[PDB]
RNA sequence: GGGCUUGUAGCUCAGGUGGUUAGAGCGCACCCCUGAUAAGGGUGAGGUCGGUGGUUCAAGUCCACUCAGGCCCAC
């Protein structure tokens, strides 16, 4: 044959990747030369860019919202780090909290048989042995981080942080004591968390109680009375206010009885169940609760308390609008009323009795001693109304037995002192788009308070203990010995010995002047930890620098760790932890709704990682768009297999057709290539430019779309083919092909780094396939370098490039015909048209058939109407 | 229900300041190559823009309303 005289492409890359069981190999080197270091080690000094990373749970394997996220966050590094910045990366975890907990028990604890210590331990293993567990994924991942030395909320310099937060706060009039309302069962005498209680039918005696309107100002509307709906009896006597719905009212008013109020939602419905239509005299004078919020009333038990009014938010069906209000056994029912200086009723006994508050209440039951309660003040009272019923009422699993909401000694950060030196912060802070600060400085401005502290045994417990039998020790010295104490030790020596061989050494306090001290067990809301970021890490680790440049995590973080992490970087330096803050959507199904088992639409990771391989992944995450929700699916994934497919076949190419190329020897000067060749020398230029811009942006999904628009239409589609009568033809050094090899060698290399943050595994696989490259390793190069470019070219071939697009669609037709069939075959003819210009235009470039790929061409500037015209020119073509 | 939010071709995405026959790639259909071949080229067919009603001479692009989703509170 005439082709063993001929050049061919010639490399070992192979066309199919097999990444599963080619990246893993290709990470173990990584790991081995050990990058992440040598990273810092390049760049160093230099500038620096900082993503803190917002530490996940500390357990199960996980699932894509990390990929996206940790994938995201890797794209933004590595380009950085690649752009010089000195951006160490360093990879957090959370070790405390209650599902790590609930996730022992729940495979055969047995708590009480232990010992605290004898569990924190054994809820501390599992933490570690969980960490291990994910790290192999997010490395998997082809992430990049200190993950060999990363961070945990419960290393002891940690708690460290976490206390002195809480003290600084402390020291600044912030962190008090108080109550909140909490599922309780005295079937147990402790209180108990949502996963811990199932619901059933419980008999309950739904009432609508006659209530009575008073006092001038609660007589400002006439002066009827106020009915009210509650399927609890007891809740009453821990009476505190009524809040309705300012918006929709209409507190109604009518006949005999001592006329009444609710709501025009309810009227019917109120009739429909007290036997009221005896005759359906309809209303006067009916208010607007939506200004009525503000009204006073007395209710009957012994209304020592004037029941005001306020503005709820949903409250339809059910009874009366009127709603009844204690914020001591309701936990929205705590925050209306709370929101304006109102009580906390009944605490109620560790078992279901109660004692202050109530009258006769004293020595009672919760439940029949609240029934037969009713009664005695219903009628003799003022008369009120009764049904019987069953409910979906809670129930304490593991006993089974009924839990009602209580009150209970707690702790809180003050969220309305600093709600403001925040929102302040939060409009100084940056953002990858502009409904994240909207919705943000909004979550603050509702905050309310911050219920700090839980009752479990894992986490750093709140430094807190008595003396004084008023007691409550907590300010600086005893603060602080507690974390310089913490560190030696751990969040363990709290547990471990008694208060006393705890606080300042030798150190007495006036009241209690026993040297008896009692110390507080409370631990804290795991949003602490976590909200100690900023703290324990950032300003830590010698490495780093507090304001971090910008927090990344997922949508559902705006309340989560992006709040409760400035919330409290703020109330100890009073800025900002993240200068910049980019949000990013959840991962749903194909459709664009969640995903879930029980429907069977859940891509998880690691499965992914395992068939397509990571380096697929990645090109997914990046041909989504993070601002929203995105969606994967198996459909998904192959167009996204398809595109990997395209890209790893086009470098292939290249790699095998510079294979003999070499740089420092061959190369020709920009200056004297062959036009076309400049041409796309500018049009990687153009693609260079457009990128980096793109990647300065994080706007990742525009790349997936240029890379791929670029690779088809200019290389493929083009060049490429084009090239083949070069590459494959004219001797191995003809001014010719080296020139058009000169600029493939660039028009790959630095479009290989260009990729590389998106690609990790294949741009090094690329890399390590390419001649004379002078680095180890595409991760450690800098980016290529934005040049400015010749326009006025890139027009010409524009023009020269539609024009194009045209001498096809009359191939086509020609070898729709048979006249044709492999373009080789025909002879284009083309001149001058009134549309176009084509015969002096068509002037300046060279080997038109070449570039056309045919066999022949002609200007003539003149051509017949036989002639089928075309956009550019009037087109002929003929075989031979 | 509350705050914020998403809905354009099979798929991922574009579509200043409202304005001719709504775009890109992939995919697909078909023809060509078989000297990149578990590759390659060319051509073409697919959206009335979630729905409805308005605003304007004119709306995918502004208003309202509505159906279906999503994160977070309320439950
Ligand atoms: C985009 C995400 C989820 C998603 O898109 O959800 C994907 C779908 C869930 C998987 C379904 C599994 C099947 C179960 C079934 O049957 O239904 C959320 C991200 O997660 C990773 C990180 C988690 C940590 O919490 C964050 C922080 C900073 C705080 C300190 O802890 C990240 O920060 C972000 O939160
Ligand atoms: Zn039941």
């Amino acid at each position: 044959d005439y082709e063993k005289t001929l050049l061919m492409p010639k490399t070992d890359f192979p066309m199919r990747g097999g990444l599963p069981n080619k990246e893993p190999q290709i990470q173990e080197k990584w790991d081995a030369e050990d990058q992440y270091h040598k990273a810092l080690e390049k760049n160093k000094g230099n500038e620096t860019f900082i993503l803190h990373d917002g530490p996940p749970y500390a357990n199960g394997n996980l699932h894509m919202g990390h990929a996206l996220n940790k994938i995201l966050k890797d794209f933004i590094v590595r380009y950085k780090t690649m752009q010089g910045f000195y951006a160490p990366y360093v990879p957090g975890w959370d070790t405390h909290g209650l599902p790590i907990e609930q996730a022992l028990t729940k495979k055969g604890v047995d708590r009480k048989k232990m010992s605290t210590a004898e569990f924190r331990e054994k809820c501390k293993e599992f933490a570690l042995e969980q960490i291990e567990l994910q790290k192999k994924d997010f490395r998997r991942l082809g992430v990049r981080g200190d993950f060999n030395d990363p961070y945990i909320t419960l290393k002891p310099e940690y708690e460290a942080a976490q206390i002195r937060i809480f003290g600084e706060m402390a020291d600044k009039g912030l962190i008090y004591k108080g109550k909140k309302p909490v599922y309780w069962s005295p079937s147990s005498e402790s209180s108990l968390a949502e996963a811990e209680i199932e619901y059933h039918d419980k008999r309950s005696a739904s009432i609508y109680v006659a209530f009575n309107v008073k006092d001038d100002k609660g007589v400002v509307d006439a002066d009827a009375k106020f009915i009210i709906w509650t399927t609890t009896p007891w809740t009453i006597p821990s009476n505190v206010a009524i809040t309705v719905h300012p918006e929709l009212k209409y507190g109604q008013y009518n006949v005999n009885g001592e006329k009444y109020i609710i709501a025009e939602a309810l009227s019917d419905a109120v009739a429909e169940a007290l036997d009221w239509d005896k005759a359906s005299i309809k209303l006067e004078k009916e208010y607007t609760g939506k200004e009525l919020e503000w009204v006073v009333a007395q209710h009957p038990f012994l209304d020592r308390e004037s029941l005001v009014i306020n503005g709820d938010h949903v409250t339809t069906d059910a009874g009366t609008g009127c709603v009844h209000t204690a914020p001591g056994h309701g936990e929205d029912d705590y925050i209306v009323g709370q929101q304006y200086e109102l009580p906390v009723i009944s605490p109620i006994d560790d078992k279901g009795v109660f004692t202050e508050e109530g009258g006769q209440f004293e020595g009672m039951f919760y439940d029949k001693a609240n029934k037969a309660v009713t009664d005695l003040l219903t009628e003799k009272g003022a008369l009120l109304k009764l049904d019987f019923i069953t409910h979906s009422y809670p129930h304490d699993w593991r006993t089974k037995k009924p839990v009602i909401f209580r009150a209970t000694p707690q702790w809180f950060a003050s969220i309305s002192k600093v709600r403001q030196d925040i929102l302040d912060a939060i409009e100084n802070t940056n953002f990858k788009v502009n409904w994240g600060k909207t919705r943000i400085y909004n979550m603050v401005r509702d905050r309310g308070e911050w219920v700090i502290s839980r009752q479990r045994v894992w986490g750093v417990p709140l430094p807190v203990f008595y003396a004084e039998n008023g007691e409550i020790i907590m300010t600086k010295e005893t603060v602080n010995h507690v974390a310089d104490l913490f560190a030696e030790h751990g969040s363990n020596i709290w547990f471990e010995r008694e208060a006393k061989d705890l606080l300042p050494e030798g150190f007495t306090h006036p009241g209690s002047p026993n040297g008896t001290f009692t110390k507080e067990t409370d631990i804290m809301d795991v949003w602490f930890d976590s909200g100690s970021s900023h703290r324990g890490v950032l300003e830590t680790r010698p490495e780093l620098s507090f304001p971090a440049d910008m927090y990344l995590e997922g949508s559902d973080q705006y309340r989560g760790w992006f709040n409760s992490s400035i919330t409290t970087s703020v109330a100890t330096r009073g800025v900002s932890p993240y200068k910049f803050l980019l949000s990013h959507g959840f991962v749903m199904d194909g459709e664009g709704k969640k995903m879930s088992k029980s429907l069977g639409n859940v891509i998880v990771p690691d499965q992914v990682v395992k068939q397509k391989g990571a380096d697929i992944a990645r090109l997914w995450v990046s041909s989504t768009d993070y601002l929203a929700d995105v969606r994967i699916s198996d459909e998904i994934l192959k167009q996204t297999s398809d595109d990997y497919r395209k890209i790893r076949n086009t470098l292939r190419f290249m790699l095998g057709n510079i294979n003999d190329f070499n740089p420092d020897t061959d190369s020709i000067p920009e200056s004297e290539l062959l036009e076309v060749d400049r041409y796309l020398l500018n049009r990687l230029r153009e693609f260079t430019a457009s990128t980096i811009n793109n990647y300065e942006n994080f706007d990742y999904l525009n790349i997936y779309q240029e890379v791929q628009n670029f690779i088809n239409v200019e290389l493929s589609n083009f060049y490429l083919d084009y090239g083949k009568d070069i590459l494959y033809i004219e001797q191995r050094d003809s001014h010719i092909r080296r020139s058009m090899q000169t600029v493939l060698y660039q028009i790959l290399v630095d479009m290989t780094k260009l990729l590389a943050p998106i690609l990790v595994h294949t741009a090094e696989e690329v890399w390590s396939h390419t001649p004379h490259v002078k680095e180890e390793s595409v991760h450690l190069a800098d980016m290529p370098k934005v040049v400015e470019v010749d326009q006025a070219l890139l027009d010409k071939w524009r023009t020269f490039m539609n024009l194009r697009d045209d001498v096809n669609r009359a191939l086509e037709t020609a070898r729709n015909e048979k006249v044709i069939g492999k373009s080789l075959e025909a002879k284009v003819t083309i001149a001058s048209n009134d549309k176009f210009n084509a015969s002096e235009f068509l002037t300046s470039f060279d080997a038109l058939h070449q570039l056309f790929i045919v066999s022949q061409v002609k200007v003539v500037d003149k051509l017949d109407d036989q002639a089928t015209a075309y956009e550019h020119g009037d087109i002929v073509i003929e075989h031979a």
